[PDB]
């Protein structure tokens, strides 16, 4: 009826690091590229426009030693729209405004998904990423119920998961950062350049299109990150939003 069920779910044992993060992303990447379309002058696969009720969407489950979390990636945005607690409820990014995408009406996370939520003045880039912090984050999200006291703490844990996992599907840069770092005992710590550029994927999706018709343009938006070339963009990113064919 109103619920748009995902076809299947991709379940991933996080604790057993047998497969690299490169292979993890590659597996999901191949299937989403099938859904994307080409565009002239854009090497990167281009997403479809935003359907509210598509044919399907990407449902993924990160399962650790002790805990399980499902994350809902709408294929049309490749954004983490919502989540499943193992208590059998769902959550969605927003407040006082749910969507029937998560099946039955989810709860609301109350905030967005960026550094401005957690800290504002400081960056997110100080957060260590690694096997321990992923497992901790999954535990710390799995222990949630309809009410819990450390709202901001569980929120910072899901911010590192989205930047590692979801942005990783759109960004070879954070993918390879996490690939080298996840298997480490110390983990890795990102930088301001990576932190801001990944979450503002809209800036990538305009830059890639502006580089479409003009193969040697210079884009001041993207040059700030050291990315003066579409080649440099293509080896940093993986996928780009549906950009309507305006002018480039």
């Amino acid at each position: 009826m109103k619920r748009i069920v995902p076809k299947f779910t991709e379940i991933f044992p996080v604790e057993d690091a047998n497969y690299p993060y490169s292979a993890f992303i590659a597996s999901v990447r191949k299937d989403v590229i099938k859904h994307c379309t080409d565009h002239k002058g854009i090497f990167q696969p281009v997403l479809p426009p935003e359907k509210k009720v598509p044919e399907l969407w990407l449902y993924t489950e990160l399962k650790t030693r002790t805990s399980s979390i499902t994350l809902a990636i709408r294929m049309d945005n490749l954004y983490l729209v919502g989540f499943r607690t193992p208590g059998g409820v769902w959550w969605e990014f927003g407040k006082d405004g749910d969507t029937h995408l998560l099946g039955d009406n989810p709860r609301w996370l109350g905030f967005g998904g960026r550094y401005q939520d957690l800290i504002g003045n400081k960056g997110l880039e100080t957060v260590t990423m690694g096997r321990a912090e992923m497992t901790r984050a999954v535990n710390d999200l799995a222990k949630k119920k309809k009410m819990l006291e450390p709202q901001a703490d569980t929120k910072s844990k899901l911010v590192k998961l989205v930047v590692m996992v979801c942005e990783g599907l759109r960004f070879n840069t954070v993918s390879r950062t996490v690939d080298a770092g996840f298997n480490s005992q110390h983990g890795v710590t990102l930088t301001v350049t990576q932190g801001k550029q990944v979450q503002k994927w809209d800036r990538i999706s305009k830059a890639a299109f502006e580089w479409a018709d003009h193969p040697t343009a210079v884009i001041p938006d993207m040059q700030k990150l050291g990315i003066k070339d579409k080649n440099e963009a293509a080896r940093i990113v993986a996928l780009v939003k549906n950009q309507t064919t305006a002018a480039a």
